[PDB]
């Protein structure tokens, strides 16, 4: 098929800018060895040179920036996704490069107990993409979560292992397994 | 300021796909250690499974494909560019990251002999972004082009060296040099 899955994502610099400065300061807190719970909004908003009203109008909660950053991160994936030659492995290999390219997100994601949000966000795009691409799912709404839940858990293992896994390494792994499920 | 760097592309899936198919073969052909001069459109198309009629209408010569690839990165770059707070160190890191991300492309550029193409486009992007931010080089051919040539050299020195450099190292060195060039 030749359907674009990417969506121009029109948004101004101001909205994006407030996000970049808001998330980018959150990461510092993480990197700075402090608990997620302990982050007051005032604390976050001041550092980012963000007015609370701006954050509040745009963002209900701090955890919300992470959802947005996850949402922002998936934006690249689509742009490349159309571009990449489409094979199950390429999509798989496209996914692998995405996980291996931001490790800092995932640590932040688990850190904030944002795992459910990632799943909610990521899965929806799996559907949407598949709807655009004419793929059909045993189950309206479970196959998706499986892939997303499975990605997340892939991300998790990688980050927990001392070892470094090349894509060739991982792709081989994701196949020993598939064989196991039959 | 709040003005936007990223141009917008509404590019057909087919058009986007064909370029992607085309670059892969060039990528594969280099990796095979094949001569660029040796390469012919018939072999590339037969190998690349693209209509030979289709290829000519878009570009006169094979080197153009490399031209498009450089352009594609530009699009992500621009996208990436907007999503960072704009500071000199900040801009430097993004560029750097890109030289690091795209090592395969750069080798093709030299194998290709597509340097003078890189400079023109990447020098074109720079001029264009600079105007948007209101920035003025006095010689506005020289500054963009000169900056374009420095970017190529980083890749080449980076490509050439067995030793490997972290971004933080590069910034220190890049700043090391500027102190030396003042």
């Amino acid at each position: 098929n030749y359907v674009k899955v990417h969506q121009p994502l029109n948004v101004d610099l101001r909205t994006q800018k407030t996000q970049t400065k808001l998330y980018t300061v959150l990461e510092r807190f993480y990197v700075e060895d402090r608990t997620f719970e302990s982050i007051s909004i005032k604390d976050l908003c001041e550092q980012a040179r963000v007015s609370r009203a701006t954050f509040y109008r745009h963002h209900k909660e701090i955890i919300q920036v992470i959802e947005v950053q996850i949402l922002r991160t998936m934006q690249y994936f689509s742009l490349e996704f159309d571009q990449i030659i489409l094979t199950k492995e390429n999509i798989q290999r496209l996914i692998l490069r995405t996980i291996q390219k931001n490790p800092l997100l995932f640590q932040v994601i688990f850190w904030s107990r944002a795992e459910n949000i990632f799943i909610d966000v990521v899965s929806g795009e799996i559907l949407r993409i598949s709807l655009l691409k004419e793929v059909s799912f045993s189950d309206s709404k479970f196959m998706p979560n499986c892939f997303a839940r499975m990605i997340l858990s892939l991300a998790a293992e990688i980050q927990q292992s001392n070892k470094d896994y090349t894509n060739d390494q991982l792709v081989e792994l994701i196949q020993e397994a598939a064989r196991f499920l039959q």
